[PDB]
């Protein structure tokens, strides 16, 4: 079975009201978790590949190769698709669509609107013409950033997501209105009266960053106003990590890589599956 | 640049007096750093791939597919094989072979001799026929010691034409008990008996003299795996303990991953291979 974009299964999850997780890929196992997840689960899902994770993995045809044989080996039969997370230009999207991914997110949003508009046009067009999906950004994403007001979080203007969505073409959008990536400083403050109006006036399916701290009932309402996609990263790290911790303070003595690695894997591969079934997913393959 | 068999890097260390390193694939960041030293140290390396290993990275075809990117992304130039590690039967190398396997170890060291010398001659017209190079075993590597017996190394290479032999002599997987006790004069005999190169089993914890008078016995190809995962968790270690808090996996994989190189480094040159490539 080849990968797909994430075009159909972020339509089919906008229509049947639920959401489909974008995992973030880490190296080998963290792979082999999130895939296993998906296929015990019978659920569609994207593997999410920051610029700095495919530098980790070497760079993104090592990300491509070793993604392929996995699910060839695997026996993967769900949908699966490889996005370019936060894309930094035309370039590096370019690179990652040539290499074999199948989806890719140009992130212009510190950009000036129209040089945003602009970009993200330009990529629209090389990765349409290749079959491969694209999410672009208003607003910004918050962080663990130091000297930030509010986390650094600036709502997207449902004006300018209007717009941006006309004149690109995109296929969804991410407008950040609240979202943290890592841990919340507080409660999540999710703007939903601005993401109500993203979703009337773009029509896409939106896209929610910074999902680890985001409580249950802010995930089904932002699902409920047209967000199709939700993105987890940080707890997968901090379950991997727990579990690892575990067995390193209980055996003092032990040193095969397996014997912590393993137990950190099937963390991350119980904590996937924890949200699928959140997002609404299980069973949409 | 693709992979290649361990024929011709194992002849030319034996001419010249120098042994290459295998050191096992555990994992993504693992092949990276075992890569990274060899490329740095200029020195031919051959990827050992346990089938235990290869089953917790998926399959023997993930395994490649991996190696192969990352050969090509890293700009990786110097010879690397892929070796399945103690094969434990035909059909095992097969697989491994099918799926881009340059070399593999036929290991029935533990059943009869005439069932060795059988099963391994099958191994080797397979492989021989894919230019894939072939390694046996005699006697029995600890984890008990058995030495292998100098004139059945003589006739089993004859019978089958295996490219390389590990007589376990001595040889313990993990750390040994005291010191090892290596059975020189048994490998002068096996070297004299049979003229190729030797393979020298559970080199983690072995010597610098040990390891120096092996490779002047014969011993062309050391096996490293122990130390590395010592060393990589060791790095682990440290960096948990002394921060409560953190989470992020690069922030102790990736020194883990240092570590790996710096041993397979240290290793690469003790062993001779530097700038052989
Ligand atoms: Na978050
Ligand atoms: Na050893
Ligand atoms: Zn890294
Ligand atoms: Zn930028
Ligand atoms: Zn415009
Ligand atoms: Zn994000
Ligand atoms: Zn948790
Ligand atoms: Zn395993
Ligand atoms: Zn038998
Ligand atoms: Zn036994
Ligand atoms: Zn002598
Ligand atoms: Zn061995």
């Amino acid at each position: 079975m080849p990968l797909v974009s994430m075009k159909e299964m972020l339509n089919k999850a906008l229509e049947g009201k639920y959401a489909v997780g974008q995992f973030n890929m880490n190296n080998l196992e963290w792979t082999q978790a999130i895939l296993a997840a998906a296929e015990e689960e019978k659920s569609p899902v994207i593997l999410g590949v920051s610029e700095g994770a495919a530098r980790h993995m070497t760079g993104f045809k090592t990300v491509v190769a070793m993604v392929k044989a996995l699910i060839e080996e695997m026996n993967i039969t769900v949908p699966v698709a490889i996005h370019l997370d936060h894309g930094s230009s035309f370039e590096k999207c370019k690179e990652a669509i040539d290499a074999g991914f199948t989806s890719v997110m140009i992130d212009a949003s510190h950009h000036p609107f129209e040089e945003n508009v602009e970009t993200t046009k330009k990529v629209v067009e090389y990765a349409h013409a290749r079959n491969v999906s694209v999410e672009a950004e208003l607003g910004t994403v918050g962080g663990q950033e130091d000297d930030v007001i509010a986390e650094g979080v600036i709502y997207a203007d449902p004006a300018e997501c209007k717009h941006l969505v006309e004149a690109t073409g995109i296929d969804c959008l991410a407008p950040a209105l609240g979202s943290v990536h890592g841990p919340y400083k507080g409660e999540p403050n999710l703007g939903f009266a601005e993401m109500e109006q993203v979703r009337d006036f773009t029509g896409v399916p939106l896209v929610l960053h910074g999902g680890t701290g985001i409580p249950t009932a802010d995930i089904e309402k932002a699902i409920s106003l047209g967000t199709s996609k939700i993105n987890v990263n940080t707890e997968n790290q901090i379950e991997f990590t727990k579990a690892v911790r575990e067995v390193l303070n209980k055996d003092q003595e032990v040193y095969d890589p397996r014997k912590f690695i393993g137990p950190g894997r099937d963390a991350i591969k119980a904590t996937v599956i924890g949200k699928i079934r959140e997002f609404g997913s299980n069973g949409k393959a």
